C-alpha cells in the first residue's frame, strides 16, 4: 500500500568512508519503505567537537529513553586526528560514553554466505559471541607483593600476598569484576538467547581460578533457574556452562550463543549489538570501522568498492528490535526480508572486491569479479524491490 | 646404504590409541631400518601409568633433564570418562603438564605447509613459528569493602598502594597476578635461541598501548637480551629481532610468505608439530599437536578402515634427530632427518595422501576413496619412497 509505519528510534551519524554509505543505505533501502519517527543525532566527529562531546552524552540519554537505537561508525581521537582536523581536546570514544551509561554486553555476529569459504568449513548457522570486558605495575628490585582487601562496616581486613619476590625484578597485577556487572552479563546473554531461538553456552576456567571464574558459574546457573529455565524449555532450548577448551573444541555446524570471559571472520560482515540487561533497550553498530583508506581515495577522482552489508544488518537488527517490542509485524517481516536479500544479492554473485577477494586470493581479483560500492548499493534496492512485490501477491 | 647411522642417546615415549599404532609403525618402517639409537623409552601409556602410579612419567622428565632429546607419542589425559573406562585408581594429571612442570621451557608450534595443501593465507610459502608463553591469587569479596593491591621493596624506601577498586555496591570478586622476571629472560631465550635454529626473523606482539608498564617490561627485557648478547648471532646471520605491536602484525602477516618466528603473549591438526624448546637451548621435546585420536581408534577397532595422518608424528622424530645431531655434530644422521621430511612432503605434493588431507584439497562431501589412502597404504608409500631417495642419496 504506502511506507510503514516503524516508530521510535535513535540515528546516530558518523564520519568518513561509512557516512556516505549511511547516508546511501537510508534514501534506498529503508526511507522508500519506513516512515521513521527518527531523533538523527550527528555524531560526525566535526560536530563532536562544535559541542564539545556534549552531543555525544545526548544521544546516549535519547537510546536509554527510547530502548532502540542505531550506529554508524564514528572516528575515535588520537594524536593524527588532532593534528589533521584541529581537535580542542582529546575527545574520548563515541562509544563508551554512551558504553558506561548504558551497561550491558556486545554481541559480535559474523553474516555467512555460502559462497564464502569460512574458518572450519561446514558451520552454516552463525556463532553468537560476547566478549564480558587494568591496574598493572612495575616492581623493580625485591620486594613483598600484597593483594589487600579492607571491608567497609570495619571488620577485619584481609591480607593475601601475590608472590614475594625473593630475588629480584618483576611486574604485578591486579583485576576484579563486580557482582553487578555479573549479573548484567548474565541476563544479557541469558535474554540474547531467547531472543535468537539458540542455546547458550558459559566458557569459562574455574577449575584453574576457583574463585573468581567459579563465581561467573556462581552467577550464571543460579540466575538460570530462578527465572528463564522454562523459557529454554518453552523453546527447545538449554543452557550449558563449558570450559574454554571444550567450547573451542565442540565447535559443530553452528547456531549458539557463546558467552565467554577471559583478521577472523572477514571485515565487512562483523554487526555488532549491545544488549542492556532489562530486556527492553538495544543498541545496534556494525562494530567494524570508518574505512579510512576507502574515504581517503573516495574523496579523490578513484573509485571505491565497499561491503555495506555489516552497517546494513545494524538497521535490520535495530529495526526488528521495535516491531519486536510494539508487537509491528509489518515492520518485523521487512527488517528480515531486508536481510535475506543481502545475502541473496551475494549468494547469487554479485559482490564487493573484499567478498570477491575471499574467492579466489587478492592478486587473482579482477574487475569483472565485483560491483562497487555504488553498484552494488542499487542491486540491493531493485532485489529488495523485487522482494516486497512477491510478499504482496 | 650400507650399515645403519649410529643416532645416540634418545628418550622414546609412548602414547596410547591410534597414535601408538602409528607410533610403532613409524619406528618399524622408517627409523630402526635405518638408524641406531641408545633408545631410553619409556611407556607412557595410560595402563602402564597406572600400575606405575605415574612414576613412569616422571622417570621420563628426568631423563629428557639428562639426555637433552625427547620424542613423545600421543597419551590419554584422565577425566571421569576414563576412570571409568580403564578403571583407574586415580585421576592422574596430564602428563605433557607434568613434563613441562619438571623441564620448563617454550612450546613453539608449526603447521608442516606443502604445495598441494590450501592455507589460510595463499601467500604463505614458508612455516611460521608461534611461540606461547604460558597460579594467580583470586577471592571474593564478601561485601562493600575497598580492595587494593600495595606493593613494598624489602628496605623500607617506599609503600605503594593502588586501587583495584573499592566496591560500594559491594559483593564480586577480585585477583592479582605476578609475573617473575626470570619467566621473561626465559621466554626470551628459548624465542632466540629458536630464532636461529631455524635461520629466521623473530617477532613478538604484545599490547603495550593498554598495559604500558607489564606489556612494557616483555618488550624491554626482550631488547636487552638481544643486544647483551643475541644480536651479534642474528645480524651475522642475515636476520633481525623486531618487536611489534599485535594490531598490525595480524595484517602483516597476511601479506607475506611467512618464514618467521612469532613469539606471543596470551591446516590439519594432523599436521601440526610441537616443540618444547627450553631456556638452556640445549633440551628439546618433540611431540605431534593432537592427541591420541580417539575416533579414529574406534573404527580401527571395529575392523573399519582408517585414515590417519602420521606426518605430525613423524616430524617429532625427525625434529628431535636434528636437534641430537646438531648436538652430537652427526652430519649422516642431520642429512637423514631432513630426508625424511623431504620425503614426507614430496609424497603429499605427488598427490599421495590421507583422508584428512584429501578433504583440505576437495571437501568433506566431495571426496572419494579412488583419492586418498589409508593408514597402512599411506606408510608404505613413504617407506619405498624413502629407501628410493637413500639410493640416489648416496651420489
Ligand atoms: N566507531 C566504530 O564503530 C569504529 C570501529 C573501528 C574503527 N573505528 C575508527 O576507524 C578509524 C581508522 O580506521 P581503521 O584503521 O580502524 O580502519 P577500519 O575501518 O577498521 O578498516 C580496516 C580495513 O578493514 C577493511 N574493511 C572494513 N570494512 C570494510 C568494508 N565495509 N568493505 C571493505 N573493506 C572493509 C579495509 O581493508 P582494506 O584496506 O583491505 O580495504 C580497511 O582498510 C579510527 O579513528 C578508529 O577509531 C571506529
Ligand atoms: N598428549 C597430547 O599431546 C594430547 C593432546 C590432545 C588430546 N589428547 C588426548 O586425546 C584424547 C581424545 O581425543 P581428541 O578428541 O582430543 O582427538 P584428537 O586426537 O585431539 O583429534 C580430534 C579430531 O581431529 C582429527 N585428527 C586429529 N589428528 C589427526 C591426524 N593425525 N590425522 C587425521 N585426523 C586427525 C580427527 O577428526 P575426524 O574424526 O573428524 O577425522 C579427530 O577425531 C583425550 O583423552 C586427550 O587426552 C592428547
Amino acid at each position: 500500500s504506502k511506507k510503514i509505519s516503524g516508530g521510535s528510534v535513535v540515528e546516530m551519524q558518523g564520519d568518513e568512508m561509512t557516512r556516505i554509505i549511511w547516508e546511501l543505505i537510508k534514501e534506498k533501502l529503508i526511507f522508500p519503505y519506513v516512515e521513521l519517527d527518527l531523533h538523527s543525532y550527528d555524531l560526525g566527529i566535526e560536530n563532536r567537537d562544535a559541542t564539545n562531546d556534549q552531543v555525544t552524552k545526548d544521544a546516549a540519554e535519547a537510546i536509554k529513553k527510547h530502548n532502540v537505537g542505531v550506529k554508524c561508525a564514528t572516528i575515535t581521537p588520537d594524536e593524527k586526528r588532532v593534528e589533521e582536523f584541529k581537535l580542542k581536546q582529546m575527545w574520548k570514544s563515541p562509544n563508551g560514553t554512551i558504553r558506561n551509561i548504558l551497561g550491558g554486553t556486545v554481541f559480535r555476529e559474523a553474516i555467512i554466505c555460502k559462497n564464502i569459504p569460512r574458518l572450519v568449513s561446514g558451520w552454516v548457522k552463525p556463532i553468537i559471541i560476547g566478549h564480558h570486558a587494568a591496574t598493572d605495575f612495575v616492581v623493580p628490585g625485591p620486594g613483598k607483593v600484597e593483594i589487600t582487601y579492607t571491608p567497609s562496616d570495619g571488620t577485619q581486613k584481609v591480607t593475601y600476598l601475590v608472590h614475594n619476590f625473593e630475588e629480584g625484578g618483576g611486574v604485578a597485577m591486579g583485576m576484579y569484576n563486580q557482582d553487578k556487572s555479573i549479573e548484567d552479563f548474565a541476563h544479557s546473554s541469558f535474554q540474547m538467547a531467547l531472543s535468537k531461538g539458540w542455546p547458550l553456552y558459559l566458557s569459562t576456567k574455574n577449575t584453574i581460578l576457583k574463585k573468581y571464574d567459579g563465581r561467573f558459574k556462581d552467577i550464571f546457573q543460579e540466575i538460570y533457574d530462578k527465572q528463564y529455565k522454562s523459557q529454554f524449555e518453552a523453546q527447545k532450548i538449554w543452557y550449558e556452562h563449558r570450559l574454554i577448551d571444550d567450547m573451542v573444541a565442540q565447535a559443530s555446524e553452528g547456531g549458539f550463543i557463546w558467552a565467554c570471559k577471559n583478521g577472523y571472520g572477514s571485515l565487512g560482515m562483523m554487526t555488532s549489538v549491545l544488549v542492556c540487561p532489562d530486556g527492553k533497550t538495544v543498541e545496534a553498530e556494525a562494530a567494524h570501522g570508518t574505512v579510512t583508506r576507502h574515504y581517503r581515495m573516495y574523496q579523490k577522482g578513484q573509485e571505491t568498492s565497499t561491503n555495506p552489508i555489516a552497517s546494513i544488518f545494524a538497521w535490520t537488527r535495530g529495526l526488528a528490535h521495535r516491531a519486536k517490542l510494539d508487537n509491528n509485524k509489518e515492520l518485523a517481516f521487512f527488517a528480515n526480508a531486508l536481510e535475506e536479500v543481502s545475502i541473496e544479492t551475494i549468494e547469487a554473485g554479485f559482490m564487493t572486491k573484499d567478498l570477491a577477494a575471499c574467492i579466489k586470493g587478492l592478486p587473482n581479483v579482477q574487475r569483472s569479479d565485483y560491483l562497487n560500492t555504488f553498484e552494488f548499493m542499487d542491486k540491493l534496492g531493485e532485489n529488495l524491490k523485487i522482494k516486497l512485490a512477491q510478499a504482496k501477491l
